[PDB]
């Protein structure tokens, strides 16, 4: 997908999301994980969580995470997740994007939703198209 293109979204982290008509406001080609952790805060464990990238975490050091290796999350997508011990369920190379959608749960809405994949993802123009 291009910056400044329409695309309708499939699969989602939010329920607001499917069915959705986001645009494209970046693009990014950085590398992507699938963690599992438990919120310091106390919280329950958000297991097989994403996107988060390489510059999303502290113990990445711009290497390769393996599947099995543990990490702390700088970012937060949420309160709780700071500070939380991550395991990296899965590696991915993806190219993730920055869109604007609106929540079609309640009407609300949502500007810069990060991340969402090409996977995740069907164009305007060629509808029910997915790459698999």
């Amino acid at each position: 997908m291009k910056v400044g293109s329409q695309v309708i979204i499939n699969t989602s982290h939010m329920k607001g999301m499917k069915g959705a008509e986001a645009t494209v406001t970046g693009a990014y080609d950085t590398t992507a994980y699938v963690v599992s952790y438990t919120p310091t805060n106390g919280g329950q464990r958000v297991d097989h969580h994403k996107w988060v990238i390489q510059e999303e975490i502290k113990d990445a050091g711009d290497k390769t995470l393996q599947p099995g290796d543990q990490v702390i999350l700088e970012a937060s997508h949420m309160k709780g997740m700071k500070g939380a011990t991550a395991e990296i369920d899965s590696a991915e190379k993806t190219t993730v994007y920055m869109v604007d959608y609106t929540s079609t749960t309640s009407g609300e809405k949502v500007k810069n939703h990060k991340w969402v994949t090409e996977d995740e993802l069907s164009a305007k123009l060629e509808h029910h198209h997915h790459h698999h």
